[PDB]
């Protein structure tokens, strides 16, 4: 496997990337307590997860350039940029977590849940943010990429935050309205705030770092990886139901939190107006009992069936898609993170 | 006034900032309610203030560049980054109103408090973040001062990052520490979390924007603006609790947050066993018989004193250092907007 073959080397970078960023202590010892909490961030929430997001970054750069051209500097500056990615995913989870009332990510407690943190985590979570832009500068900023990467970074996150919005704005605190609950909204909300980061994002900084720098070939990869990334949210939300905590390493709120699940854009498609009156009675709501009755009706309908068909269903569309767009890149940097999502 | 002057053409730029940045909406009408939120939040956090940060920009620009380069498309840039720098502003104030747990700003509630908004104001926030970068490409990126400016926020936007760190990290909630409060650990908050976005960075973003980017005279202008930063920062703190609310439209909460305040700091330098005690009973609660009490030691030191004289000091020590460090630019670029934070 072509991911865990580069695993070892990029996890180990994570060291380095800690040391030349609490490096800044060296010429300003009244920062030192600011360096300390930063450190402390990077390392409790950079840290745990499968890597999928930063390995790509890596595994389609040593695929796209010339093995000439791989010498250790440029191995390093992938390793750092896989590492970027690695923190704007941070970034917006912790952020997330807060959002969303969550309990536990990566198996342990979330940080704002953590004694002493709380709200101050939102200045963390900018923090991780900045951090991105630091290592950028000090790895990358003599190369001809740079600006490219730059601008990448700053435009997946306004896409990220526009989704954010679509997300919170669709699931308002105690206010059930399940019209608004359409596949046409749901398309766009995971379109915007996971498609564009998680999938197109490394792979287009791969591109760049690569020199291929086209309209036309940064199209044709965004038209696969946003339906890879339309399906990783629709894995994520049944997940957050039917996956155990233990493997997930979350606790699931979309029932609570009144979301636009994918879960309850099929429940409503398919369900009885007295199966709807039970959706309307007991979504948005805390209590345990409540979120049962949902669960049971979701059951019901046989929507882990629903599933487990669209799964097939959309790997042999995404199949297509890399037999039509692939071209000019090696279509194994399509099938590596193919296999990785789907299997 | 040269800031009046230009006031009413900056102020009038607002309604062309908010049409570029919500013509994204244009073609993807699918984001059209993100984008209508975005209007909202512009809205209710960049507009209200004295825009002194921002007209300093344009202020500094018309002073340090040719009038025969100041264009009507140089001016619209000018304008515009001024308005970047107002919106960094908007983002760290949004945010910070949730940590310090404050009620209201500009003569409104805050926007974390407003019914329906709660924490999604932290992805709020990020988008107003998210702005600066947009409106600095659509306006700014065929200028050879682009990249400068792009570095230059980031770098003010982390710098204050670690600064609100050290704030937080001083400030404990429900644990008081008097000996934290040293003159030393409050200098070095003020100069990361204030000094160099509010001074330094309308100042160097007009420099850049002018053809000014020597290491060295950007040396000379910190050496003065991180001293108006500090003043600026220490009047900020005496309007906490002397001010009055209708004109400073924020109701104070350092004593409430056990905030490394400049008043604290002066207090513990002058008190007595007797009035330490005092301090450490009431200092850091919720309580509003406490914090009168604190309030009422302060008065029995004289603070209000101690800060009158320290404004004049500080006044006349910023136009030595004018003296010596403003060359070659124009001394009416600092003592212009001297005499708007001393007056
Ligand atoms: O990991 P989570 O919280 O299930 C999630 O996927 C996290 C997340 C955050 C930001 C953008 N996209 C996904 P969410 O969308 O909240 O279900
Ligand atoms: O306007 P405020 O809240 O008095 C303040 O100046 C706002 C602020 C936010 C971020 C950086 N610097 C100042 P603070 O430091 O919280 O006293
Ligand atoms: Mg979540
Ligand atoms: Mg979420
Ligand atoms: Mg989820
Ligand atoms: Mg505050
Ligand atoms: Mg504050
Ligand atoms: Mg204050």
């Amino acid at each position: 496997d072509v991911y865990a073959q580069e695993k070892q080397d990029f996890v180990q970078h994570f060291s380095q990337i800690v040391r030349v960023l609490t490096e800044d202590e060296m010429g300003h010892p009244e920062i030192g307590d600011a360096i300390a909490r930063l450190k402390e961030v990077l390392e409790y929430n950079a840290i745990g997860g499968k890597y999928n997001r930063g390995l790509t970054v890596v595994v389609a750069f040593r695929e796209l350039v010339e093995p000439r051209k791989q010498d250790a500097d440029s191995l390093q500056r992938a390793w750092t940029v896989g590492w970027c990615v690695e923190l704007l995913q941070a970034f917006f989870l912790v952020a997330d977590d807060i959002m969303d009332s969550s309990l536990t990510r990566r198996g342990q407690i979330c940080w704002y849940q953590k004694p002493g943190v709380g709200l101050d985590a939102i200045n963390d979570a900018n923090l991780l943010e900045a951090c991105i832009y630091r290592l950028l500068k000090l790895y990358c900023r003599e190369q001809p990429y740079y600006l490219n990467l730059i601008e990448l970074f700053l435009q997946s996150s306004y896409q990220t935050e526009i989704g954010q919005t679509l997300d919170l704005l669709t699931a308002p605190q105690g206010n059930v309205d399940l019209v608004r609950f359409t596949e046409k909204r749901y398309k766009s909300i995971v379109k915007y705030k996971t498609a564009f980061y998680s999938f197109y994002l490394p792979i287009a900084a791969a591109m760049y770092m690569a020199g291929i720098d086209g309209e036309k070939e940064h199209a044709n990869a965004k038209k696969i990886l946003l339906e890879m990334g339309e399906f990783f949210q629709i894995q994520d939300d049944y997940l957050d139901l039917f996956g155990d905590p233990s493997v997930t390493g979350k606790i699931g709120t979309d029932i609570q939190d009144n979301k636009c699940s994918w879960l309850v854009v099929q429940c409503l498609q398919r369900a009885t107006p007295e199966q709807y009156q039970i959706l309307k009675e007991n979504y948005g709501q805390k209590e345990a009992e409540k979120v049962a009755r949902v669960k049971a009706l979701y059951e019901e309908l046989d929507l882990p069936a629903v599933f487990l068909q669209y799964e097939e269903d959309s790997y042999s569309h995404i199949m297509a898609l890399i037999e039509q767009y692939a071209a000019p890149l090696p279509p194994a940097v399509f099938l590596g993170l193919a296999r990785k999502i789907y299997k």
